[PDB]
């Protein structure tokens, strides 16, 4: 098998890890890599390079392909998700259409995910100094056979034998060693684009997914967009709502501002210079960020309630709470979940962006 790697192939960001479990940093030094592929005339871009030029090349930059993987073109979720790039119908399945050198190119979601998985493998190969041939790859619990198989096929495209397809909540629980006296585990997974709640039962090293719920269109980017709207709104006579280049700048800084307010009470948002030649300089309090996103924060507790009643469980029956995703760092999010579980503190120690890949790598090390 060689050295088997663990890969969190996520909606907005991907992550690699190997077994002590280490999270692998990319060529730009980032431990998470954007699930982005861009098609230019000069080269194919994957990860940070692709995301950084999304504004300049919106038609040929693909993202959120995990939303289309393993599904049919006529599916209601696919029709809903169909966005700035052309999605076509290729044999009853959604496929992306890009233009390189004046000719159209059609790629399947397996192929696109295979490019991202290819990047993740290359990072691992530089980390290890050896070839990587085998991987454990994670998917959401609600993924069906077609979506799981499409993820396997994406591995094959990247030259990876995906030995196991593991559920993300399970991988997160594995990372915290909760696999090792029956326990009931709540996994609260607030990612960049999707929100997942799972109840897992762990028996004698055996996990079972007892119930799942959530919101496929509630994530960190939705909390970011609330900051972007604030930066748009007065001091100057310029509305940047139609300026995609300027909007991409705001999204970057709003992402940084949310991360800063998880540790600080205030943050300095500055772009020198934003539009034309004029500076943008705004202060955002944690209180203002909480205020704008309070309805979205409280809405996350509904799927937690649904998970508990779809199982045979009360709040007190929950033995462990695992936090997954960047937005679980937000003190208000933690506060609302803690008081929902009557003061029950969540597990901590692992970066919530890296917890899924961590657990994937742990199971990979056992083969």
């Amino acid at each position: 098998y060689g050295t088997v790697i663990g890969i969190d192939l996520g909606t907005t960001y991907s992550c690699v890890a190997v077994m002590k479990t280490e999270i692998l940093a990319n060529e730009q030094g980032n431990r998470i890599t954007p699930s982005y592929v861009a098609f230019t005339d000069d080269e194919r871009l994957i990860g940070d390079a692709a995301k950084n030029q999304v504004a300049a090349n919106p038609q040929n930059t693909i993202f959120d392909i995990k939303r289309l993987i393993g599904l049919k073109y006529n599916d209601r979720s696919v029709q809903k998700d169909i966005l700035p790039f052309n999605v076509v119908n290729k044999d009853g399945k959604p496929a992306v259409e890009v233009s390189v050198k004046g000719e159209k190119k059609v790629f399947t979601p397996e192929e696109i995910s295979g490019m991202i998985l290819g990047k993740m493998k290359q990072i691992a190969e530089d980390y290890l100094g050896t070839k990587v041939t085998h991987a454990v790859v994670t998917v959401p619990a609600y993924f069906n056979d077609a979506q799981r198989q499409a993820t396997k096929d994406a591995g094959t495209i990247a030259g990876l034998n995906v030995l196991r397809i593991v559920n993300e909540p399970t991988a997160a629980a594995i990372a915290y060693g909760l696999d090792k006296k029956e326990h009931q585990i709540i996994v609260y997974d607030l990612g960049g684009g999707t929100f997942d709640v799972s109840l897992l039962s762990i028996e004698n090293g055996v996990f079972e997914v007892q119930a799942t719920s959530g919101d496929t269109h509630l994530g960190g980017e939705d909390f970011d967009y609330k900051i972007v709207r604030q930066l748009i709104k007065k001091k100057h006579g310029i509305d940047v709502s139609d300026n995609n280049k300027a909007l991409a700048k705001l999204k970057r800084e709003a992402e940084k501002a949310k991360r800063a307010l998880s540790s600080q009470m205030s943050t300095r948002i500055e772009i020198d210079s934003f539009v034309d030649g004029i500076d943008l300089s705004e202060t955002l309090t944690r209180a203002k960020f909480e205020e704008l996103n309070l309805d979205l924060f409280k809405k996350t507790l509904k799927p937690v309630e649904k998970v508990l009643q779809d199982s045979g469980l009360e709040k007190k029956d929950v033995d462990d709470i695992v936090l997954v995703g960047g937005s679980t760092r937000i003190p208000k999010v933690q506060q609302l979940l803690e008081s929902y579980f009557d003061g029950k503190k969540a597990s901590k120690g692992i970066n919530p962006d890296e917890a899924v890949a961590y657990g994937a790598a742990v199971q990979a090390g056992v083969l």
